[PDB]
């Protein structure tokens, strides 16, 4: 079947300072709460760190080159807080904002437009050695960091988001543990998803204050989980699932509340959100559009259990990436009508990809998995446009091979390969294949 | 996840008599219209027959070996019609009883209750001679071969089907031209459902008279498409795709009447049913379960050029087995449930399996994708057990690799390969996977 | 470099009776707490039980043939309890005895002698509905049971061993949960295991009383752990580690206590030994030589938080076993030296192997790491009688791939190939360098 | 397991000069005893030499920038006594000197600790000819060499080795003959052995009257062996086999006497130590380390037959590498706390290392079995750490794939391989294992 794109739909990749850049002590680039957690022994598999990673901060412009050879249209990568403010401090790096430059000129140079993630989790030590982002002079410090950025890149940069996936920032880092700072605490969890909210609406208003170029949002992380029976437990196991992700952030955003079951859920656990006179106004900052995150799709049942949500995913028998993931690509035009409720927003799809671990053989890299995944997304993606929602583009989760936070250089996303002993990129067989469907701006699946 | 089944749980596998047979013309055998269709050129791909096939007219005690070692307790086959009237004809072939006796015999002697399908699409060429299956004469002719199996076979066989796959024998035979007699015409393919009903109501009435031991039913194949838009029309359209199937021919048996849709449709087209007074009552005849038989699931949209029921199925981009069909075991749960419409019902799946084509590699079968397949639909048969529905039994499609009709012996279905050359059995790693489920009965999705 | 072993030295291969014999149902055996453990679902690997195995049972005949062009001198096997007394009941199968018989005769009619295990660990399930084991009515249970043994067996079996490996019925199966019954509780272990120690004192004195054919001891599976420092806390650990293994069951039978040190621990943790008067003395009761089970060595460190002997093992990097063990050989030399605190008493291996996963290829079973790993252990079995040492024989675990308990069959530790779709044997590799060691009785180790 | 190693751990690797430089004639280098005796038939296998080698005579930028990004602290290496004085001649060489300044200031440059050899076994062929080690002369020459160097590299070297294994120099090379210049005579070994002993004590007091830079020790090669029986006399043979590697030079330098047993051993056997008034006293000179070079144990036995200390050694079976060494790491670990005999001194671990001949295959040497190795002699390292011993650092053997001396090229232990066709080098697996390990500062043994 031909799947034909908008004429002006937004074809990209996607990157994260962390995961890509390496050079973690050059130029007087502070630590990050990333560089504590992958360099304390058990936190990350192999011990592996960002220290290096794909040498970004080095290599960008072959980087730039090889997507300005996929025909794409935007790049979405994040800004190293600790490059800009190695204490989260005020006291700028001048060496951090010349990195950057370099970077988004060279995009512009090319026709590639800018598509700047302040936050892609690598808060300064210094931060969080305070309390980071419990400590609600976290927000103040993240707002000068936005603002400086503003301030700097006014003009060249026209699109922007606050936070990638506040989910994973607040529960999955200080609830579970298994991100940086890797805390398990309920209350903590949402103390910090109640502070980024907070920051956020204050990093917005300063965007409007200012009269910075471009449009701005906020770019959750996305679930879709669909319940095994058709009991009243196992459909409320599933709200809990798919709201803590979304809802629980847009919910303050849109409508100017958190979720009252969960905050109903949150209290039977003994936590209450730090909500302050003023807060929730500031949280529901008018935004331009949302980055949507989405990689799967769950069957839950209720379990007592299963978790702070007590909501138990089974394993449906279905075959899973190389991470473990099992692929349903409905997930994605399920939760995109779901996420009607707030209206026709602007969606950007801002991470999409698999983990498919092929390597090099013959000089390329035959990834027809990805291919596959990536093909079942954007047909979804058409799929919803077709429905009239307003999706307006798609990135590729990711241009390179990365450090892949707990899992390290052993889960690749890649849809160009790095080989991490010599830096060396090679395009893999999804790289042709993305880059014709972009330029062409149409898919077809075939027999 | 563990997915223990109902301790009654009745498992099997099933066939049909053209598919494995073989002896086409031993023992007064007549021929079918199938023999005459495959006998055609251009009709089979490569010109493969059911002369022969895996020749289970003499090694079924081989077969039975094989599956009395599996653990199963049921095993679905069908009754060859021109075995035991070589013309339609009402002059009975002992000869061909005589083979279903010493089957039927074997399995009762091996502790494997009979599962008796009656009609599986081989109709005498002899009654198709005088227009069979539109005609109405062939529905008395089918009473009394129904009537006939019924009185040779009472207290051997407990568990009796009419029909396999009514909407095969009638849409895809007389209105598609792919199935035979192979004919292109809206109003014989109506005509041929409408006798097949009538003959099915009289046959279970005959059944109800003669105190046959047991139960007895049909065997739809059921058709699950969902809509590509929101739209009403895609809507529409996937009404009538899913209708035509089990509707058709379900809310006579049940409720009495066509789906009315669907006749103002056809009548659209210009055909109408040939309903005679009293054809409705016999066709509601109380019935003891229903056969449900079930592979696949569709995305569609209405499409005014897309065959006669303008509904366009979408390639979605899944992955497919090797006939061509995408795997997403949702849709049996979903038809399943949409089935309650007629009540809770006890439903066997009588045909469920997957076309893969691995041959014999070091003397195994590494048919990963089949036990894939079927680990994937008999989590979905749990799930609607777990949901309260009278699921009743699974079997698997197929005991052996066999004749698969238009596609000839190219396609593999079988949990036991067949090497056509040699006829030689070797049970492939699916049938080493299933002979543990059924067995513990008891099933576990792993990573 | 040459080992030339005694003249009289004892070559042998060993079994258990739920591992290989299969026929779980078949005259009259009744269930065992292994049947029922194994048939719950979580238990075992894949669901994998000991219906069928090796089938054993039937084939024992194909066996005893390849065993005795092994050119061995003994095979260990044991008794299925529940073939004998269904119920532990006093109530004798007579089919259950001509099975062993059968067998015993056809090893008698090879030259082969039995070396019989009463209790290989298959209780009656009827016996642990009353608390088995942790019920004393258990123990005179199991004095009817090798008391039936004795007299019907008499002169036909020269070696008796009352219980396999103690450590495991009692602290593996009850208070770790990981065989069966698969109970987590201190007390009902330490019951457990003083309960064994009971019956089998009272065992040896009817072996005595009836002037019964041959010699009788126990064969406790051995643990060897070194310290990871020097510190008197990891030193503390490794004791620990040691003693519950082989002191434990050894310091009663011969010395008359329990383990000081270790009573101590188990009182800390509200533990006590259900000594009652008289027990003591029975359990004393003089045997005539020991078996010893080993496999593997450890590196040992003192943590609070490793489990109930607070016994840490090091993973040092050393190579290990396909399921999961290193191989340090010393630990045999180690541990037979250790073992001389009770004097220069007669031992034998009767347990000593490797998993080692390797299939047919090409016609054979390149197994050349069990070669490696028997090779290894065999030097230290001639450095130790070379040490003036009692060390009597060796039997290889296992004749056949088996039923490795929660491992399933997914762990071969035979010496002969089982493929269990076929059950046909492939000796292996090691089968053929066994039959040369054994028959030259001599052992060369070369570069 | 993790293994955290000290803060201030010296990671590091080694070469030796003849093994690697090649230009063996270049720039007015003498011929030392190594060239004589590789280009003497029949005494190196297949005729290699060291003529060429690596190239790292020239190559030496390359191998310090694979080195650099190694992550390495330290780099021992060796200077060719004949690239300084030619003859052993008092007439300095300036362009040998040149090379060394170059390679220094190289290390130097990258942060990377120079670890100086001063004799690794390359003594000028001209002092041979004049009985080179037997002849006191020599000793004279040594110190020469020694105080040339100290005066040159004053300031740009903090850590000096007088001789790299003494036992090779004295014992291998002149009681067995297998190293150069390849003598079999006891006399002339002992002779060798006590002459380098106070030619090293002479160099260590004028290291510490000049006031050179540093610290100053001798890195014996240390022998483990462990007896087979428990006999005495198996235990004097590993006694003889321990001592005369370590403690025949130890205990002069610790305790200014040599092994009195021996002395006495090799009193019967017709030989002397020539000590002379004030020697004794010159070798017990004060130095500030040893460096201990590592590689295997053995299990050893009285053999009357078995070479000048009668001590055979048995195969045990183990595993080897692909020169013939089974690997045991605990003799790292045993060997650590006996010569804690000397008091708790600082140890660097100056060489250790496998022979894995693993060449390159897809552009990568996958040499899992050297990783292997190197993780268990980690892993014990940490263990004597632990246990309190002043294990200051460790030096892999070997950055290169080099010259093996009498086994050539064919015997390679480099963590870099070097196509000696080509001098390409490819850093094998092993290379960036260590650089993780030597970067984390800490050891992960997983299964
Ligand atoms: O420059 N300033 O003085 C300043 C101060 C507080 C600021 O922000 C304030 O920071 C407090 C924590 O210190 C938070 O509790 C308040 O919610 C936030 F409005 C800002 N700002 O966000 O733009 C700026
Ligand atoms: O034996 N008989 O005389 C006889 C006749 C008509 C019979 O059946 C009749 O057959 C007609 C066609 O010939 C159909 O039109 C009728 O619907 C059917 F009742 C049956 N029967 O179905 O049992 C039996
Ligand atoms: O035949 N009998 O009457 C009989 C009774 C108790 C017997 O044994 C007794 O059994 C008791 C449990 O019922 C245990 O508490 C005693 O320790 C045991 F001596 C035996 N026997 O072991 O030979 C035989
Ligand atoms: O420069 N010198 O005249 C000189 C002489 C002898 C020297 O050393 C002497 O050499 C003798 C052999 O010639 C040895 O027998 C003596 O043991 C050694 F002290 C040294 N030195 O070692 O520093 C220097
Ligand atoms: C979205 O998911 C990918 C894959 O897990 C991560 O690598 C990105 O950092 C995250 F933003
Ligand atoms: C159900 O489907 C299978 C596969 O197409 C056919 O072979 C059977 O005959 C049909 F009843
Ligand atoms: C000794 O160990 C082996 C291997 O785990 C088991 O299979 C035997 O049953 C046990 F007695
Ligand atoms: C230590 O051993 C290695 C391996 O045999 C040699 O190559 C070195 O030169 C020696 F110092």
């Amino acid at each position: 079947t031909i799947f034909q794109f908008p004429q002006d739909f937004m074809w990209g990749t996607a990157t994260a300072a962390y995961q890509i850049e390496g050079a973690y002590q050059e130029d007087g680039r502070g630590l990050s709460i990333w560089d504590t957690f992958a360099h304390t022994p058990g936190k990350v598999f192999n011990g592996d760190n960002g220290n290096v990673a794909c040498d970004s901060y080095h290599r960008y412009e072959e980087d730039i080159r090889l997507m300005k050879e996929l025909g794409i249209r935007t790049y979405r990568f994040s800004v190293s807080w600790p490059r800009i403010f190695p204490n989260g401090d005020g006291e700028v790096n001048q060496k951090g904002l010349d990195y950057y430059h370099r970077v988004v000129d060279l995009l512009n140079d090319n026709g590639i437009e800018p598509f700047c993630t302040l936050y892609h989790w690598d808060l300064p030590q210094a931060l969080q050695d305070a309390g980071g982002w419990g400590n609600r002079r976290t927000i103040q410090a993240f707002v000068q960091f936005a603002e400086t950025m503003f301030r700097e890149f006014h003009g060249k940069i026209q699109h922007w988001l606050t936070f990638n996936e506040p989910w994973c920032i607040a529960f999955l880092s200080n609830m579970l543990g298994v991100h940086a700072p890797g805390l398990t605490n309920l209350q903590t969890a949402i103390d910090v998803g109640h502070h980024l909210l907070v920051a956020h609406g204050l990093s917005v208003r300063r965007f409007r204050e200012l009269g910075t170029s471009g449009q701005i949002g906020i770019a959750p992380n996305v679930s879709w989980a669909v319940p095994y029976s058709t009991s009243e437990e196992d459909k409320a196991a599933c709200a809990r699932t798919i709201s803590l992700h979304s809802d629980w952030f847009l919910q303050p955003i849109y409508q100017g509340s958190y979720p009252q079951f969960l905050v109903d859920w949150f209290a039977e656990q003994g936590a209450t959100v730090p909500i302050q006179d003023g807060d929730m106004d500031i949280i529901g900052e008018p935004i331009d559009m949302i980055g949507i995150n989405y990689y799967s799709m769950s069957v839950n049942r209720f379990n007592p259990e299963a978790g702070f949500l007590q909501s138990e995913e089974i394993n449906m028998g279905l075959p899973v990436t190389d991470i473990g993931w099992p692929v349903e690509s409905r997930g994605l035009y399920e939760v995109l009508h779901y996420l009607q409720k707030y209206g026709n927003i602007d969606i950007y799809i801002t991470e999409n990809g698999a983990c498919i671990n092929d390597e090099v053989v013959n000089g390329k890299v035959q990834d027809d998995r990805r291919i596959s995944y990536m093909q079942q997304h954007l047909v979804q993606v058409h799929r919803t446009i077709h429905d009239g929602l307003h999706v307006k583009g798609y990135m590729a989760w990711s241009l390179l091979d990365n450090f892949e936070w707990a899992e390290g250089y052993n889960m690749r996303f890649g849809m160009i390969h790095v080989d991490f002993r010599t830096q060396v990129r090679t395009p893999k067989q999804s790289y042709y294949w993305y880059r014709n469907v972009v330029s062409n701006n149409w898919l077809e699946t075939r027999r």
